[PDB]
């Protein structure tokens, strides 16, 4: 019954540069060194809302980002792992993963899931069928060590085709022209 | 209509010292210094479920803990702050804050909320009424810098009544006897 506009209005969400809608929530008082030796907040958190007309494009942090399901359709995460590094938490970027962040755990959906730092990843929502009925997906994201735009790397199709052409299909779907 | 048994089974939750049910999910590969100098994981995450028969009793951490709503009833968080420390993210422990972590934001519930490090806090779920229909509340919790039982302090009523008698009602309701 709740709609994309219900949430955007009630959580005061705005358009995110990469795609989707968001709003910063909290940032850690305490500071830490991150994986590159830079000073960051311990963690940062946001609300993130995705819709089928506004998916997130492919990008890459240097810290882990964790996604938590709240409401709407399941969120589809398209993940290209650097190394099979799910286990810690040699050619690179070989393994693709699709994660559905949702509440139907019987169907393989995960209430929580963590994109390891150094993955190329993006997110979207189906426009129809079983996974696309409410017209949106609402979650919280937490980056730890903290998010800093300077660590947020974004890609074009051509850019990723030259390095990682084996993943041509998600590249042409989820990366900027 | 799901119920506590379902989530304990499927998420393989077990009892937590504080009360309620839980399981570890992920732990950052990257280590950081916490608020007290000690080496900890950047973050650690868990699934946490609470019932009317199994509240989380008053305990204290030394890092922030962020609570994300997934399913069931709203989770009532009982937070005694060391100082009015919500804003950042001198007699101590003066401010009691009741917070509902939930999905009816139009009733003041919050899909996400962060318990500041140093807070004496616990959780519960209502038996009946609007806040008590499903019999449980499932969330995810993220502690950052990460959780370590060396930083886990649990309280009892006769102990807390000696220090903070202004909070007798929450103490006798939420602390172990």
């Amino acid at each position: 019954q709740n709609t994309a506009e219900f949430w955007i209005k009630r959580l005061q969400l705005v358009p995110h540069p990469e795609g989707g809608y968001y709003s910063e929530v909290v940032r850690s008082a305490h500071k830490v060194d991150n994986e590159e030796g830079n000073r960051r907040h311990a963690y940062t958190t946001i609300y993130f809302l995705c819709t089928p007309e506004s998916p997130s494009h492919l990008h890459r942090l240097c810290s882990d980002e964790t996604w938590m399901y709240h409401a709407g359709d399941p969120l589809q995460l398209h993940v290209i792992l650097k190394d099979p590094q799910d286990e810690d938490r040699r050619p690179k970027y070989q393994v693709y993963r699709r994660v559905l962040v949702g509440a139907r755990v019987e169907r393989g959906e995960l209430l929580q899931y963590t994109v390891p730092g150094g993955a190329i990843f993006g997110s979207s929502v189906a426009a129809d069928g079983a996974d696309g009925q409410a017209g949106y997906s609402l979650v919280s994201c937490i980056v730890s060590p903290g998010f800093d735009y300077r660590d947020f790397e974004i890609f074009t199709q051509a850019q990723l085709m030259e390095l990682y052409p084996q993943h041509e299909a998600v590249i042409k779907q989820m990366a900027y022209e």
